[PDB]
């Protein structure tokens, strides 16, 4: 593929709207400090040129590559040295040194102030009176604050925001319609950003063979009709894409992703029937659509796994030939038969098979050792399926909020060293995971759980590893991504914990609670419970339930009477002393 102008060629394939979006994101992930209206100029300056070249590729500078045009344009920026400093020094570099120089001088935390959400009225009003300026500003604002976030992915999110505004701004109780959707998108925004980063860290730390294992597992579930060769092909293609995107070049990453889809949509018949709609969709959309594609039908009359991977003298031979191609096959075969399983569960099986196979092989006669490998799998399978039942049962009894509280207590006792604000949010978000996935039938519970659990455990591990307080959490966090959730599951109640000293103000409450969002109210209620538990690790549901119900009664009482503030302090003082006796 070669065009005289690539800038002319890109302008057409993407379409001007997507084109004017990306360029804005592009120049916003670099030049995070420059004001909006400047970028808007720059965007338009590019966009004019882009059009000059669309009209005639022979036009001057149209021939020059995106990498050259983009770089030249960045060096055009006046006050580049005043604000961007060493980034300016990049301009004396000749491509591809200069482009690499730019990537290096991205700032992952520009110390920009928190992006504050206006009131619904203000947004809808601005949205109406100025749609583009409204939407682009925030696109700009998000892209500069998140310079490594994959630009197309950001764009897909921006078009969803537009949707929520368009629907909600027309209706009554817009805030009721809108605020949910805006949080939902934000939560997803973080999840996406974290999931992207988790893909790159895993590849760096645990390596590429690990990466591919995770990939084989996942694709074999996604594409059960495909042969091991074809999975294996796609796994090696997919890893390379990740390896280019983790470096952080957008164009290269995008081209690799586009290529990988191009291939997939040509060989649909070889992979999955579910690709048809995705492949019709436009290029940016196609890559996204493949990633999210439904699992294909698992072929019927599938042979038992105990034939090829047990009951076969050649296994010890074949394992040795290629430890990874055989193991990979086993994973492929096990996985395509188990879409109901979590990716990490399948790796625990493959890992087990390998450990068994290596130890068994070259010792005595192998058959007698490798005979019971499949039995070793059953305990591993049961453990995560047990937890789902136990948790989804308790969830259905208690309901989300109360479930979050059951969680809060449990975890505080295990890891009291963790900051209250972190204990709350993790316990809240875990509530949401069981809320979402317990609604699924027995199948798809684990794959649902895994993906949602990964984000929460990552949020915590990312947040904790900046300010560590627990060796037990650190161990889990810096452990293999296969063993990460089991480690957390394994955490036992720490007997060594010296309780938190009482403080009145913590357990003091004001009438402000009465008029407050339930979430905000819950957070503070929830906060007190954590503090309560940190004070009294030797508290027990029998004793704890009492105190929680008296607090339930203390709050409904004062918020009901006319002079709430007096009640709150005076009743609280009773509530404290009473409870303090009840827990000691
Ligand atoms: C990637 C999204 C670009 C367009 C966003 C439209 C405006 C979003 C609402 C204003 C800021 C919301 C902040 C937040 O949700 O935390
Ligand atoms: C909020 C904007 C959502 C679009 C994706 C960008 C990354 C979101 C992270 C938001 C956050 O840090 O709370
Ligand atoms: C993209 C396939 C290979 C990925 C191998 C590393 C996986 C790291 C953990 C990913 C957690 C998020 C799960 C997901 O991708 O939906
Ligand atoms: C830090 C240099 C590597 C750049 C990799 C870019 C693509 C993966 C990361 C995207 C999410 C960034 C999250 C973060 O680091 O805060
Ligand atoms: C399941 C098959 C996936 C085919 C699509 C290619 C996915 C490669 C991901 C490259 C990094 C993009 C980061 C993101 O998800 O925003
Ligand atoms: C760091 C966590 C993941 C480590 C890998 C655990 C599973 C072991 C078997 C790996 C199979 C390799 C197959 C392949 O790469 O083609
Ligand atoms: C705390 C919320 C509970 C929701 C249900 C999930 C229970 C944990 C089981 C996780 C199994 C998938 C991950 C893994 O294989 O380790
Ligand atoms: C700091 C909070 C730690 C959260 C750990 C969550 C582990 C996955 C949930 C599965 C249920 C087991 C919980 C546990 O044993 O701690
Ligand atoms: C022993 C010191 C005084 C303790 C006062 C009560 C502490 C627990 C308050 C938070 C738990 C209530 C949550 C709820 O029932 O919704
Ligand atoms: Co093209
Ligand atoms: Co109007
Ligand atoms: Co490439
Ligand atoms: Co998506
Ligand atoms: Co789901």
């Amino acid at each position: 593929d070669a065009h005289k102008s690539e800038v002319a060629h890109r302008f057409k394939d993407l379409g001007e709207e997507n084109f004017k979006a990306l360029v804005l994101i592009a120049f916003a992930q670099y030049l995070q400090q420059c004001p909006f209206e400047d970028h808007v100029k720059l965007v338009n300056e590019v966009t004019e040129f882009a059009k000059t070249c669309v009209a005639d590729e022979s036009a001057e500078n149209c021939d020059k590559s995106l990498h050259t045009l983009f770089g030249d344009k960045l060096c055009t920026v006046a006050t580049l040295r005043e604000t961007y400093g060493e980034m300016a020094d990049c301009c004396a570099k000749q491509e591809p040194e200069r482009n690499e120089c730019f990537l290096q001088h991205k700032d992952d935390n520009p110390n920009l102030p928190r992006l504050v959400r206006p009131e619904v009225d203000v947004m809808c009003t601005a949205f109406h009176d100025n749609e583009e300026t409204f939407l682009k500003k925030y696109l700009y604002e998000i892209a500069r604050r998140h310079p490594y976030f994959y630009a197309p992915e950001l764009l897909f999110f921006a078009k969803r925001y537009k949707a929520a505004f368009t629907e909600c701004c027309q209706a009554a109780d817009k805030a009721a319609c809108l605020l949910p959707k805006l949080d939902e998108l934000r939560d997803e925004g973080k999840a996406s950003s974290a999931k992207q980063r988790l893909k790159c860290a895993s590849l760096q730390k645990f390596g590429e063979r690990a990466f591919k294992a995770w990939a084989v597992a996942r694709l074999s579930q996604r594409f059960p009709k495909a042969e091991f060769a074809e999975v294996s092909k796609l796994v090696t293609d997919l890893t390379k894409v990740h390896t280019e995107c983790c470096h952080g070049d957008l164009l290269e990453c995008a081209d690799d992703r586009a290529d990988l889809a191009k291939y997939i949509c040509e060989n649909q018949d070889s992979i999955s029937s579910k690709l048809k709609e995705c492949c019709e969709k436009p290029l940016l959309e196609k890559s996204h659509c493949i990633a999210e594609v439904e699992n294909d039908e698992m072929p019927a009359d599938l042979p038992s796994l105990a034939a090829d991977f047990v009951e076969s003298k050649d296994v010890c031979k074949n394992y040795a030939e290629a430890k990874d191609v055989f193991l990979g096959m086993f994973l492929y075969e096990y996985a395509r038969r188990h879409p109901d399983y979590s990716v990490v569960l399948l790796l625990r099986l493959a890992k087990t098979y390998e450990t068994t196979l290596e130890k068994c092989c070259a010792a005595a006669d192998p058959h007698e050792c490798y005979a019971k490998v499949f039995d070793e799998f059953k305990p591993l399978v049961e453990e995560p399926q047990n937890l789902i039942k136990q948790n989804c049962e308790l969830f259905e009894q208690l309901g989300e909020y109360k479930f979050q509280n059951a969680l809060l207590v449990r975890y505080t006792k295990k890891v009291p060293q963790v900051s209250t604000p972190t204990l709350v949010e993790v316990s809240r978000n875990l509530g949401k995971v069981g809320s979402k996935c317990c609604k699924h039938p027995e199948a798809k519970r684990m794959p649902c759980a895994e993906d949602y659990l990964s984000v929460v455990l990552n949020q915590l591990c990312v947040l904790h590893e900046k300010t560590p307080v627990s060796d037990r959490v650190t161990k889990c966090c810096t452990e293999s991504l296969v063993n990460r959730r089991p480690c957390f599951s394994a955490l036992e109640v720490d007997e060594t914990y010296v309780p938190k000293e009482f403080n009145a103000e913590t357990f003091t409450f004001h009438a402000d609670i009465c008029t407050l969002s339930e979430k905000e109210r819950q957070i503070k209620k929830q906060t007190a419970l954590v503090e309560l538990v940190k004070h009294k690790p030797k508290a027990t549901k029998e004793q704890l339930k009492a105190v929680m119900d008296d607090f339930a009664a203390f709050v409904e009482k004062c918020c009901k009477a006319d002079d709430k503030e007096t009640c709150f302090a005076e009743e609280g003082k009773k509530l404290v002393a009473a409870s303090q006796a009840a827990l000691g």
